């Protein structure tokens, strides 16, 4: 199209994710690509018809949930100047209830610290915390490897993600 | 490659870009997509031989910079909770004395008030601010155009930027 060939949409939830899709399909957009740190959420890009995903690798999604919008800013507050301090790029959005932060550019005990800091937050401010991604190298080889049997063309990493990976594999 | 077949480079400076995409051929990376709200750098990328680019239409990159990390912090604090409270999809890091702020995902009038709001706050905490993208729908159209006579032979747009630039359309 006039503005480009490509749509990139984040996917925190399988059925937000098939939703958006659709809308976007219904608006006339051609080629949809589909960012996720769930596997499950990529792999269910495919089976719709998808064949462009983004991963997330070395990295994670913490997804902050509760019913007071100030109390989750608070968390993902403390989350934000811990991970731009360690040298992490940092997504954030509002999802009805949800405040989902996705994480990438650390390596694994920066993780390890951030997954215990956010579990700590969320208690404090009374509210809960659910993760997602940050597994090892091995694992996102596997899972890469299956995109691709069920038929990704295109898969793109964020390239601070490769780095701290690439670093983890040598 | 074993990981994924593309690397997303967020590039905030045209000099930082190159380095970034130098260190990534060095370690081997064939395919590099570039991502920037700068025209500028979009078409330096392809000039370096890419031709994968993502482009920011409706909204902007706001750089913070100034030597106090934690005056940085406050401010792009006041700007995380306002984008979120307004639907929009936020991307920060750490670049030397600069925090980039990449907003996504609200119309002209909020994008407006967005921009106002960053000037007052760097103001406030005695820090420089400035302002890539959120130029008009037509502006976008010319550029896009631009870089596929330039050699472009992909370009992704965020679908909350897209949704956005289409209403904008109608
Ligand atoms: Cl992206
Ligand atoms: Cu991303
Ligand atoms: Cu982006």
């Amino acid at each position: 199209g006039a503005m480009g060939d490509i749509l990139i949409v984040w996917a925190k939830d399988v059925d937000e994710m098939l939703k958006q899709v659709e809308i976007l399909r219904r608006l006339g957009a051609k080629q949809i690509a589909v960012e996720s740190s769930d596997w499950r959420i990529l792999q269910e890009a495919l089976k719709k018809g998808g064949d462009i995903l983004i991963v997330n690798g070395g990295g994670m999604t913490i997804t902050f949930r509760g019913d007071d919008l100030e109390a989750l800013l608070k968390a993902a507050i403390e989350m934000i100047k811990q991970a731009l301090k360690f040298g992490a790029t940092i997504t954030l959005s509002l999802d009805g209830n949800d405040l989902n932060i996705n994480i990438t550019g650390v390596p694994e005990q920066v993780r390890k610290e951030l997954a215990k800091e956010a579990e700590r937050l969320a208690k404090e401010f009374g509210i809960t915390v659910t993760r997602t991604g940050g597994g090892d190298v091995d694992e996102m080889l596997k899972q890469v490897e299956i995109l691709r049997r069920l038929g990704a063309k295109q898969i793109a990493v964020h390239s601070d993600d490769w780095r701290i990976l690439q670093e983890a594999l040598k």
